[PDB]
């Protein structure tokens, strides 16, 4: 939304996806979204420092057809204000599978049954200085 | 474009971005355009392995409020189909500096009026695998 959208990624399943950026001394929160669009989201990633009345937590949550779907809160959160984070993702036609800093990972479900991510885009405290697809 | 699409890429004068990709074995020509958005291009940057007439040309040009301005073509062609190249793109307000692959480096006047790079489009015989804000 006001940081980096990028589309067309035509990103297919077990292609992995690699997010390197830097997360603000002031972090609050930052949002990674993926999928067909911006109103089709298999995942919004939100990890929250401290916003909403969650602090250091991260939420998942689905767009479908411009409606949320029902957040998932995380049980892990390796990040830090004022540091740099790699982000990895890869996916099938079940599962999204997220790969965190300091050897964390979780399974989001793929509740759209996307068969290819087309789009993501960064919101909030993080800027976005490498994108790779392997 | 078929290619990826960037935007709010917020690419400031000074800062440096890096393209790396695969171009096709049978690639006739490929497209990284950069600039306010797809009608507003400070930089069209087309390499021509056979297109248009042309063999082993680097085309550029502008555009500016959906008119092309004046093509420039370059002398060097270090692009080989079916490899991996990077291209490397700094500006500041009176150029645009293209850094190629075998150390080639070449000015492209900046035509527009542009305080910064927002928009990135790749297209045609190259996969883009690696894009870097530096
Ligand atoms: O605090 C809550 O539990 C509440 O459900 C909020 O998380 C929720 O906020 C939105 O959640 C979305 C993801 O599900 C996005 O992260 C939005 O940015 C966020 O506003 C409430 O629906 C509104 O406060
Ligand atoms: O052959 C020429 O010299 C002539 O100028 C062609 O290059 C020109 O092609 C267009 O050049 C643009 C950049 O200046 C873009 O690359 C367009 O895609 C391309 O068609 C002629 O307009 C071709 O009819």
């Amino acid at each position: 939304a006001c940081g980096l959208v990028a589309s067309n990624l035509n990103l297919k399943p077990g292609e992995c996806l690699r997010v390197r950026g830097e997360v603000a001394p002031d972090a609050k929160s930052f949002v990674l979204n993926l999928g067909k669009d911006s109103n089709n989201l298999c995942l919004h990633f939100n990890p929250r420092f401290n916003a909403h009345g969650d602090a250091n937590t991260i939420v998942c949550n689905s767009k479908d057809g411009g409606a949320w779907g029902t957040e998932q809160r995380e049980a892990v959160f390796p990040f830090q204000p004022g540091s740099v984070a790699e982000v990895c993702i890869t996916f099938d036609q079940a599962n999204l599978t997220v790969k965190l800093p300091d050897g964390y990972e979780f399974k989001f479900p793929n509740r759209l049954n996307l068969e290819a991510i087309n789009y993501m885009a960064a919101d909030g405290d993080f800027k976005i200085k490498c994108v790779a697809f392997d």
